[PDB]
């Protein structure tokens, strides 16, 4: 087709790309001396050359949902110069919005909105300055009195603590659950899944120091929160799902709820001893935990999708309570990840 | 004609190797492209790659000046993102920058010292009828010193940036905070919003200002709202704006300022802005600061510009701060430099 509608993603005036009916994806590019253009989303499609210099290709029907993808010069993977730029694949790299037709969970609206702030902290692990980002809920700076629980929140391999407010668009998530009553008022916090400690010789010792020796107690003390178990939370999508449930299973006196978002699992070991025998009293255990969770998309490569069904099908034979939600029709992908911070947020602190 | 090894600079992404600064603050760039017919990076000046053995290019720059600088990589003529750097938004898209560090210079370096907070504010505009976003930044202690209010400094950014460059480009928060820290500035808030507004059914930035967003900030924030403890400023297009709003919303502001920009005009000068300063000794007496700089390498038209600015408050006796920040040109080092000393100034 020809007219089509500007996706969200571009950068401000630029009109292609474009969504065309069908949700196919017309791609332009002004490239006169190049050899080779192509789009890489979900496939790479090799640009046609146009007039005056401009290439042109309009891709299969693209699914729902936030899209990591690249332009390619000659073989030379880069940001397409139209759109906003993310952090993702190890790199700066584009992305694109694809609308689903009547869900606006992941959309602005006119309810009170809660605020997302960063701070930065050296780190005695790391020997390095870091950076957090800090959610809070509508109406956090005039309650002076109130205190929320916690939700620290990890984002996927290759990325980094922009994730879960840009691709993740956490703050309209919660915003819009706050606002309907559908979830407690929460803190939310968001760190780097990468720590080093340079003294040192998915499991990373460093992390799990910075998490429970500075983030903790640096949020705890900043902020008004409930700083408890009971009003302690850790999730994450891919790598932060692993390491979710590492830290969380090895501090459960700081944690009662943990969620992995296609991340956690695992000859796979002997699952009763999992995380120095955390479950090997399944009963006791299942009464300390408030909350497991699991989630995955349906259409997720085979080996991700097995990892984190075999997961679930373990917790079940050993009779460990959680929550599995399968999310229909997508892949390893931020979609996915947004569907499964709305479904688990609204189980927290509860 | 040998290889030469050096620093990673900082604005590279984790284990990006280049580019790397050399001694005299050369760049080395290297970059893998076996495919591609022509590969350029364009920092300062366009300079052609060589082709190496395993199609890997690199080119060693002239020294480069102590600073930040976009920059690009071409691929065949096609400018881009370097996939080794992190992004910025400036000259209206997002763009790759490099950062080259000044010995012995760090205010705008993290130090242990209290650290301030930026937070991200969104507000929908009945000017525009679409969702906006600000940058806020509080003072150290804030959230803390529940008795306490805050003056408040509007700090705008320039042509093809937006709200996220003070931030990001600007280093904003080591800025300020290192400022508080000694003692040098006084506690404040500081506003970053974007300095583009459309009005669908079509000043409409002005009307966000005023209408909008100051309003917006004084109920957020525990501000003192009074133009005694309120200044606006901006880096070229944003220091235009800074004028531009101030100078016709005088009841609202005693502090302006112009980083490398700010001079409208051969016309009456005692005019200007609704004649806010034909009476020039009143006016020096309602306003508490002016502040205008440029740097000495800007070229020749913006530096013009700002000097005769600075010029004509000059002749009309018109008291005013300028700067001219020694062998920067029109880039953030410039507009860093300026908002270390217009900090400073303020509300005092
Ligand atoms: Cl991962």
């Amino acid at each position: 087709a020809e007219v089509g509608i500007s996706a969200s993603t571009n950068i401000p005036g630029a009109q292609y790309p474009q969504i065309l009916s069908g949700n196919r994806v017309l791609f332009r590019i002004k490239a006169p001396d190049a050899k080779r253009v192509q789009v890489d989303l979900g496939k790479k499609y090799d640009m046609v050359r146009e007039e005056e210099g401009s290439w042109a290709i309009t891709t299969d029907p693209i699914v729902e949902g936030f899209h990591y993808y690249s332009i390619l010069i000659d073989g030379v993977a880069v940001c397409d110069p139209a759109s906003r730029t993310f952090y993702g694949m190890s790199r700066m790299a584009s992305g694109i919005e694809i609308p689903e037709e009547g869900v606006d969970y992941y959309n602005l609206k006119n309810v009170p909105h809660g605020q997302i702030r960063q701070i930065r902290y050296f780190s005695d692990v790391t020997k390095a300055w870091r950076r957090a980002f800090v959610y809070t809920p509508a109406g956090y700076d005039a309650n002076t009195s109130q205190r929320y629980p916690v939700l620290y929140l990890q984002h996927g391999g290759g990325e980094d603590e922009t994730g879960w407010p840009n691709q993740g668009k956490m703050d309209a998530i919660i915003d819009n659950l706050i606002a309907e009553g559908k979830a407690k008022p929460m803190i939310v916090v968001m760190d780097n899944g990468y720590a080093v400690d340079p003294s040192a010789s998915f499991q990373n010792s460093a992390l799990e120091k910075v998490f429970i020796n500075e983030i903790i107690p640096l949020v705890d003390k900043e902020f008004r929160t409930i700083a408890d178990r009971d009003h302690r939370a850790m999730a994450g999508l891919s790598m932060g799902g692993f390491q979710a449930f590492q830290i969380a299973m090895t501090n459960l006196d700081k944690f009662a709820y943990v969620g992995g978002f296609s991340g956690g699992g695992i000859q796979g070991g002997d699952f009763s001893k999992m995380y120095n025998n955390v479950w090997s009293d399944v009963d006791t255990f299942n009464k300390r935990v408030k909350l497991i969770y699991l989630s995955i998309g349906t259409a997720e490569p085979t080996n991700m999708y097995q990892t984190v069904n075999n997961f679930h099908k373990e917790f079940e034979k050993a009779g460990i309570k959680h929550v599995y939600y399968e999310s229909p029709g997508t892949s390893h992908e931020w979609l996915t990840w947004r569907r499964s911070l709305n479904q688990f947020a609204e189980l927290l602190f509860k």
